[PDB]
């Protein structure tokens, strides 16, 4: 029962944020919740071409490198790659049909059209300081260790996608599909989303901040130096995006916008937890694998686990989880003047 | 079976436009068909935001019309409003869960974009010119003329975005639903699409522009001025969206893409014809409505009906369809003054 102009006229400031009528009109004069046009509005300004920015050092620059050094360069890179690939495309699948207000709508079609921007980035960069590109999108999907990463922030995805085409073809109840009995059910697609937002929100607000310690470690080494600024520019949107989950996050847990969601995000706030520290520890094998085979000048395993850990409690308070790692300071403060922006807030405060 | 990162390592080039492995690694350096680059680069190329214009005398102008003229004016952009709060959301929900190669799902993304940005300016024109919008935005809804083509419009959408559901969570077969025989087959859905995309053809290539002509013959008697830079704006990028959809349709109709394809386009290419001169007939009779109180220097209903048969023949060659009328010149020759772009092509050649 989804529709793309849904026939009945709505309140739309009276409406949730998701599982409501399918927002009909597109309009911009009010909302019910003004951060999300407030986050279009600012993406809309931070528009950048990937094309505007001279990567042509860096090719010099990787080529120089020794090669454990290429190897966590080129790991990051395909690591990125691959994580915007899927931004790029599943807010848009997973989300839009699911929401029913208008500014929250065109924030999602406008996130994910930023993502295709930095996978559009990605290109330029990877096309300029490789001979034969192919090589490396080609491992982004065969790599033992990217693939693992790729299964599991996909399945979230993918198992709300597939629960809200039942929820839409089948409507809510006990059903029968070709002899086997299908259970559709409002409260654990209302689950299935707040678990797949959990996901997108750590893997924003973490996974991509470990790669951009990454990235700018190399800046520091004044290596990679084009690359770095289009990570800074990435850093910027990144911090809109984060903060536009957490929002949806926060907004469905008090309950303000749905007084359900508020005991359902009880219900599975362990398993929310659970979800962060796995992604946590599973950035920090990342680092093993980047840095097997040697580290770098100003980062290391051990410098970059430290960092995963201050920066995922800092994410989890956000988003109103317990904190499972130690209480530390920031162990990269070097980060900070990468990780900025006088328009917004990119640097986790 | 929709997965937001297909883990089989396909060659990309290799893949069909649509109903292929869904595209996995977002990549640029490459393509199978380098008009969706083209198109990509080109709409990025555009990017612009309607605050950048002044909209400010379009209000004076506005109150001063007379009765009639208002409704001409303000029924035409309540119509566009509709129009792209359905181009807005639809080409992302109905064909990115489709596509299977990645220049093509970039445009699609970018191209709904593109739409939320037009959304987004029709409220900027309708809060500056009106004192109540919600006036407006409900009578979009409400509308009995206005109605009549959301719902036809909307109904191409929705039953393709249906049997994809079933085609993702059930497979190609015949099946069993609650008692009830459900039979998913991949020509239907090939054929959904098809007609799918032959409406949303009509819509960019002939319904937008008799829009067009009314907002730009307020810009001939020297009114509206502020709407009519932004409907410049708005029809620049309409003629790339309106070239997507000709590619997508010629491309899977020759059979170069999806041998299959060319022999479905056949067996619908009399619906298709149907489809297009329902659409025609249908903005004919919309031109009733718009002037039933009386017309303006420069624009009547005859004057505008001319020009949809002038440009409902243009666009059906494009795609290879019987022309419906009697070839006409452009009775309206003004108008390409202000369809034009040194970049693209925007008046129908």
């Amino acid at each position: 029962a989804y529709t793309t102009f849904s026939q009945t006229k709505n309140d739309q400031l009276k409406e949730p944020m998701f599982f409501g009528q399918p927002v009909n009109v597109a309009r911009y004069d009010q909302q019910k919740y003004d951060i999300f046009e407030k986050l279009i509005e600012k993406q809309l300004s931070f528009f950048w071409r990937p094309e505007e920015v001279d990567v042509s050092r860096d090719r010099i620059d990787y080529q120089a490198l020794p090669e454990h050094e290429k190897h966590i360069f080129i790991s990051n890179l395909k690591y990125q790659t691959l994580l915007d690939s899927i931004q790029g495309r599943s807010p848009n699948v997973a989300l839009l049909p699911l929401i029913s207000i208008p500014e929250l709508e065109t924030w999602v079609e406008t996130w994910a059209f930023s993502e295709t921007i930095h996978s559009r980035s990605y290109t330029h960069i990877i096309r300029n300081i490789v001979n034969d590109p192919s090589v490396v999108f080609d491992d982004i999907v065969t790599n033992e260790q990217i693939q693992k990463r790729a299964e599991g922030i996909s399945s979230y995805y993918d198992e709300l996608i597939e629960m809200t085409s039942y929820w839409h073809l089948l409507g809510e109840g006990t059903h029968t599909v070709n002899g086997k009995t299908v259970t559709v059910s409002l409260r654990e697609l209302k689950k299935k989303l707040y678990l797949c937002l959990m996901s997108v929100n750590a893997l924003e607000a973490i996974r991509f901040y470990v790669s951009f310690a990454c990235s700018f470690a190399f800046a520091e080494r004044e290596l990679m130096e084009g690359n770095a600024k289009i990570i800074r520019l990435i850093a910027r949107d990144e911090a809109l995006h984060l903060t536009g989950t957490q929002h949806m996050l926060n907004l469905l847990r008090s309950g303000a916008d749905d007084p359900e969601m508020a005991e359902i995000a009880e219900e599975c706030k362990q398993e929310c937890y659970d979800l962060f520290v796995q992604a946590a520890q599973q950035e920090k094998d990342w680092a093993d694998y980047l840095f097997r085979d040697g580290s770098m000048i100003g980062l290391n395993k051990d410098i970059l686990c430290q960092y995963v850990e201050y920066i995922t409690n800092i994410r989890m308070q956000a988003v109103g989880l317990d904190l499972p790692f130690q209480t530390r300071s920031n162990p990269i403060p070097w980060i900070n003047t990468w990780l900025v922006s006088d328009n917004v807030q990119v640097a986790p405060q």
